């Protein structure tokens, strides 16, 4: 992807995720999330947000999202995001924490979901209330690093 | 839609943020009517009808009809967990939250009607510190 210089890791923690895939059992497992911000020198110092999902018991379980400042403009509209690119990672971190802290008896309840598909996977954090699954964020990840 | 087998569940004004093209966002009271009934041609076919109108503009008119079969795709796309019979009740609950909303609320519930080419998309969103959480999104056609 982007060669990040001055890259800074903002978040590096395990998160409980409901991993869904067609034809397979749903598995609830801890996945490692790393959120990095950086400047792409090969691309006129564009700011990049990188999120990497990995498993410490499967070296081939690898999912990566990269969002540049330019990618964010479309993301912001599609997802109804109201803050700027700089403030976006903090909001994601807050959502991940709600998933980490979620208890089985919660109402409403937050959960992280990763649906694995062909050459792509969709990560979402949803708030489940009495009558629907309310999506707080939906993000597309590509396989690998 | 059969105007005889129909039952009106809700018929009152609601504050709505109307977004149109080439005009400034307007906050105005629009009248919402929610009806349940059956199709004229097929009595076994249950339908939900929503009508939006203005008490000041005789021509501001938007109508939605959702059949029970249409609900299945709607249900999947929007992650709705209740059945067709229970759906209108949830919409009414959301409208009520929009009615009771105060400008300083956090989060704030608001109803939004976006008009495009004269056709529209209605939604109720919950607005927090960083995004609009869509509780429902519905497409309306001009007229009655």
């Amino acid at each position: 992807g982007f060669d990040l210089s001055t890259a800074t890791t903002l978040f590096w923690r395990p998160v409980p995720v409901h991993v869904k895939q067609q034809d397979r059992e749903d598995v609830l497992e801890e996945l490692t999330f790393r959120i990095l911000t950086g400047v792409a020198k090969q691309n006129h110092n564009l700011r990049i947000l990188r999120i990497h999902i990995s498993s410490d018991s499967d070296l081939f379980f690898l999912h990566t999202l990269e969002v540049s400042e330019e990618d964010f403009q479309s993301l912001k509209n599609d997802q109804g995001i109201l803050v700027d690119f700089a403030s976006f990672p903090g909001k994601i971190i807050s959502l991940l924490e709600k998933c980490i802290l979620a208890q089985p008896g919660d109402s409403p309840r937050f959960q992280a979901v990763l649906t694995i598909r062909g050459g792509e996977s969709v990560f979402k954090i949803v708030e489940i209330n009495d009558w629907k699954q309310l999506p707080h964020i939906t993000l597309a990840f590509r396989p690998g690093n």
